[PDB]
């Protein structure tokens, strides 16, 4: 093995110096310098004073104007309270981490970082499935109304939590990534108590492939089969895009990594692929305005 | 003495104990813990992500509309291309200094974080002189016109360079201050090779008590004596009191070391009124759009 594994815990860097310390226990200045870790918590306070503010404007706008009740609106309005779920009880932990250079508050922090992005994440997944699903109705006629939206919004709780959840409570585990400052599902090790190895093949097999299965199956009905249903179809697409420019680096490594335990890699490997899946808190938001007329005149009356 | 001098620095820190670096050499964790440090440069990040786009927007908007040519457009103007030095020359060395600990780059980043800080902040000062005068001259009638007004706009970079330029070339000098991650005038030590004492008090006499006299004294005749007249005068107002928010704390503490040289002080005594002066280059342009009206709109309509 070319790292260090520990009782929950895998540092990508091997103990043949001695060095390696727990990063529940210690800052892991061995592996990198102390402006490499600043870098990361810059970051993060950029992410977390953006985050919150233009997540609460859409709550805010969409709940004081009525007219915004499409089913667009509807998932739009779950996103941002989503990703409020994601700044404030994960983010927190985030920055304070990477303001000391380790898990400070232990395994509890690395649960509070790693639930609430991986709950967000998929909660954004699935409802990138309601709103093909709802495209597809609406375009190709095969009604989807309030009901089947609010419906669908559900939905993307129950298989969000349906992911994030077990990790919590005993079917796989949440574990420090790359500099050890953000946390993630177990690639890593097999730890046999957890059964680590099912839930991987379950999570990439129910809430990544299926999903994007449903996504192109919608997509292909459209693009081999007004002004207003095409501004939002338009916007859609754009969505499915920054979903996967956000998070396929992060699924390749990952696979990669699920496949090929124990080899040669170092902390950066992962670390900008992580950090950089965190920009799924803010980007949906910045998408609707710039894509819907109607939601960003309303803003701007608000606003003004 | 209850710090440390060198031939160009004073640390807040005695060196009793011999753990005293030079500023210039080695980063400054025998002072501060790194945590603190990376809160530095995560503020810092801050300020310049936040201050580059609202001074630019504020610099394109005012340059788009010919609408947006009274004193008070020609000054705000002004004010967002003395911000945008202060980012990009100022607030870059900055980062990259608090990333590290220490004044990587040297002196000559510590001149270039403390050059464009005091004349940005200087523009500033004159530059509610200039308005003043205006508002006293409009208002109580004892015309001010386009010539006056920009003819203010260079006079402000004249007094501002009046101060900020001698320090680089022998009168006085920059000196890093508080935990050594940004950098000032000297009020610190004798060094009589630069004339430290009479820079000070020339700097305090003509930049910052006889502007203030005329400040106060144009607002005197304002109380003790339309509608579109009355927003310019409020907005007047209130950026004279977020200046002395803004600058007052930095001048008293700045003003008792250079009266008790040498005393017992420590680290964080100048590094939180010095870091908070620097939320000077965002807050002109935000008090612009609360505050009048015609350049909010014009903002809105170019934005959108
Ligand atoms: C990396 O190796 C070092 C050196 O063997 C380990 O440090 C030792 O840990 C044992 C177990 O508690 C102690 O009894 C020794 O006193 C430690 N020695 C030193 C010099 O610290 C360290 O635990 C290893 N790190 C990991 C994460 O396994
Ligand atoms: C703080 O005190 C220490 C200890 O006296 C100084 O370090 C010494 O500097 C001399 C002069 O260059 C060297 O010859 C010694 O070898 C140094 N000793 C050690 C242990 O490094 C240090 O220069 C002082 N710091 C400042 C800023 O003046
Ligand atoms: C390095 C230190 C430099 C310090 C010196 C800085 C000087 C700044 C002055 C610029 C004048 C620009 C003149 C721009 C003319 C604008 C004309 C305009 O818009 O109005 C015309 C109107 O007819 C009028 O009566
Ligand atoms: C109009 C709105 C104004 C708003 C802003 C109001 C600011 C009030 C405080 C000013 C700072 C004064 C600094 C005085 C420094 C004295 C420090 C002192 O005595 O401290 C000794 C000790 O040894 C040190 O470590
Ligand atoms: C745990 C917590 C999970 C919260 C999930 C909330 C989703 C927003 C759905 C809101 C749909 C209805 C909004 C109605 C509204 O805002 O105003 C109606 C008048
Ligand atoms: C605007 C900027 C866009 C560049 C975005 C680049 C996103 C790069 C994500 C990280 C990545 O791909 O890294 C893989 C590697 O294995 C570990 O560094
Ligand atoms: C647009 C977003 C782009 C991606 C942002 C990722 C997060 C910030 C990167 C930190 C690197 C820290 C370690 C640097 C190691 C250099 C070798
Ligand atoms: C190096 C020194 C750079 C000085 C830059 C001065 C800017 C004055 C801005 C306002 C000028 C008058 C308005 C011109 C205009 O926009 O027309
Ligand atoms: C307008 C900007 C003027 C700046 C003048 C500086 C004079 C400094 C003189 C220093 C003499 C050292 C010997
Ligand atoms: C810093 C926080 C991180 C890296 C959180 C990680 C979250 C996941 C393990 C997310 C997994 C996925 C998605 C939400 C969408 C794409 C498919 C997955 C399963 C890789
Ligand atoms: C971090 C950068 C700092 C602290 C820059 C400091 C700049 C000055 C020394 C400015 C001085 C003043 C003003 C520009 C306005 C108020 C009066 C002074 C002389 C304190
Ligand atoms: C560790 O790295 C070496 C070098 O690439 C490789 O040969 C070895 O197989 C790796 N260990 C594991 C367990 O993969
Ligand atoms: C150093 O601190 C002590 C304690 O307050 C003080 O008495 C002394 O005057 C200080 N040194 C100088 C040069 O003022
Ligand atoms: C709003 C927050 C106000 C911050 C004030 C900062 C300057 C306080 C001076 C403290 C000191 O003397 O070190």
């Amino acid at each position: 093995m070319n790292g260090t594994e520990g009782p929950n815990f895998y540092v990508p860097f091997s103990n043949k110096t001695g060095v390696v310390r727990s990063p529940f226990e210690a800052p892991q200045y061995y592996l990198a310098e102390p402006w490499q870790f600043s870098m990361l918590a810059a970051y993060m306070f950029l992410l977390i004073m953006l985050g919150f503010p233009i997540n609460f404007l859409t709550l805010y706008v969409t709940v004081q104007h009525k007219k915004l009740r499409t089913p667009l609106n509807y998932i739009l309005l779950n996103l941002a309270v989503a990703d409020l779920f994601m700044v404030f009880g994960g983010f927190t932990t985030t920055l304070y981490t990477s303001l000391h250079g380790y898990f400070v508050f232990g395994p509890t922090g690395c649960n509070l970082e790693g639930f609430f992005a991986t709950l967000g994440g998929e909660i954004a997944l699935w409802s990138l499935v309601v709103l093909a699903i709802e495209r597809y109705v609406v375009v190709c006629k095969p009604r989807f109304g309030e009901n089947h939206a609010i419906m669908g919004v559900a939905f993307t709780w129950v298989m969000a939590l349906a992911c994030a959840a077990p990790p919590l409570v005993g079917w796989s585990r949440y574990i420090p990534e790359g500099m050890q400052c953000s946390c993630g599902i177990d690639y890593y090790t097999p730890h046999e108590e957890t059964n680590n190895e099912s839930f991987v093949i379950y999570m990439f097999v129910v809430h990544f492939i299926i999903p994007l299965i449903v996504i192109f199956f919608c997509y292909g009905q459209l693009v081999f089969t007004q002004k207003a249903e095409k501004e939002v179809t338009r916007m859609v697409i754009i969505m499915v895009i920054a979903f996967l420019i956000c998070w396929l680096p992060y699924a390749g490594v990952a696979f990669y990594i699920f496949t090929h335990q124990g080899s040669d890699f170092g902390p950066i490997f992962m670390t900008i692929p992580a950090f950089f899946a965190k920009t799924s808190a803010v980007y949906n938001p910045v998408i609707y305005i710039m894509m819907n007329k109607q939601f960003r005149n309303c803003m701007v009356t608000t606003l003004c």
